[PDB]
């Protein structure tokens, strides 16, 4: 029952709403952390070097590529997270960025299905 070790794979803002947490959506600090050797949590430090105010364990979480959610309008690309009784979503600037927090996300949490890059252009709306 060591103390652990900390650990940093990916910083900077994004928009996530959860039940417990980031209830609202908005574009907020998120770090990805290692709690375990196979766990990791999303701590959201908004204040100047303090505790984090929101956190959540990605200790099963399952995040995968999904469509643009009607309503959330901060980012671009969209990726939510499934959780046994608690579902979670996310979003960036661009796509780009996305892929490199599905890929690292996926290996905290440690999924059966792992993510894939889709291969959408960019159709239009109308």
């Amino acid at each position: 029952g060591s103390s652990g070790s900390s650990g940093m794979k990916h910083s900077g803002y994004l928009w996530a709403i959860g039940k417990n947490v980031w209830k609202r959506w908005k574009k907020r600090f998120f770090v990805l952390v290692q709690v375990s050797q196979y766990t990791f949590a999303m701590c959201s430090y908004r204040e100047k070097k303090a505790e984090p105010q929101e956190l959540l364990q990605l200790d099963g979480y399952t995040v995968d590529y999904t469509d643009p959610q009607p309503g959330l309008e901060g980012g671009r690309a969209f990726f939510n997270a499934v959780k046994e009784g608690d579902t979670v979503i996310f979003a960036s600037d661009d796509e780009q960025d996305r892929i490199l927090w599905v890929q690292a996300m996926y290996r905290a949490t440690g999924q059966s299905h792992k993510p894939v890059p889709p291969t959408q252009s960019g159709p239009s709306s109308g």
